[PDB]
């Protein structure tokens, strides 16, 4: 099926997933000088105090830190969002080199990686139904640049050795996603899609202006993961990012001037 290699990569997805060429695909390039400050946006509210992480899994495309979303334990509200969006998982996209890896770009600039915290609109009862709605999901995107270490990320980095290959998973309780946030919640926002198949156009993207720094040693460990299952020839997990798509009939709004 789909992947990021030369033969199954994003340039091919449209064949199985025609929506790949759709009205509101992600990611996109964020042109800081075309984005419009929107004074009517409410402050963004990240409420990750009761967050309950459960497990980390290598699914052959990325690794997912999964959260207990049977209740409003960790939610996202405010900003451009209507209602309550519940945290289900976070994951990353990254490159084979520090100059690439992010999905969204800022004035065409690629970051070394991009963290995605995925939430679903609780008005729809479950994730499956929410992906079928134009306001079904809210993904909080955070850029990673290489520099000094992010201590809050290190717990994640150390467990990757135990989920090297596709299908593997490890326990991952008591992780606090608040340690992954930058100091500022200034953001850009636009309507978009999942960035992997099925590429459903159900996402309100919230992309933070301020990157977090991670060390080269931290990102290197991301790059030791495998796309392949155990006992197969090694395909390093790198460059699992979709390039920017056309903005078309959309506007990006900023929470700041
Ligand atoms: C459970 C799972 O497979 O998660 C996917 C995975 O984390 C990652 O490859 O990105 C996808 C792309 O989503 S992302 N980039 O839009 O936020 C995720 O897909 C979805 C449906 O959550
Ligand atoms: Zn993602």
């Amino acid at each position: 099926h789909w992947g990021y290699g030369k033969h199954n990569g994003p340039e091919h997805w449209h064949k199985d997933f025609p929506i790949a060429k759709g009205e509101r695909q992600s990611p996109v390039d964020i042109d800081t000088h075309t984005a419009k400050y929107d004074p009517s946006l409410k402050p963004l509210s990240v409420s990750y105090d009761q967050a309950t992480s459960l497990r980390i899994l290598n699914n052959g495309h990325a690794f997912n830190v999964e959260f207990d979303d049977s209740q409003d334990k960790a939610v996202l509200k405010g900003g451009p969002l209507d209602g309550t969006y519940r945290l289900i998982q976070f994951h990353f996209h990254w490159g084979s080199l520090d100059g690439q890896g992010s999905e969204h770009t800022v004035d065409k600039k690629k970051y070394a990686a991009e963290l995605h915290l995925v939430h679903w609109n609780t008005k729809y009862g479950d994730f499956g139904k929410a992906v079928q709605q134009p306001d079904g999901l809210a993904v909080l995107g955070i850029f990673l640049k290489v520099g000094s270490a992010k201590p809050g990320l290190q717990k994640v980095v150390d467990v990757l050795d135990s989920i090297k290959t596709k299908g593997k998973s490890a326990d991952f309780t008591n992780f606090d996603p608040r340690g992954l946030l930058p100091e500022s919640l200034d953001y850009w926002t636009y309507p978009g899609s999942l960035t992997t198949p099925p590429l459903l156009e159900c996402v309100t993207w919230i992309v933070l202006k301020e990157p977090i720094s991670v060390s080269s040693e931290q990102v290197l460990k991301f790059r030791k993961l495998n796309f392949n299952g155990e006992g197969e020839p090694e395909e390093l997990m790198v460059d699992n990012w979709r390039p920017a798509q056309p903005l078309k009939n959309r506007q990006i709004k900023a929470s700041f001037k």
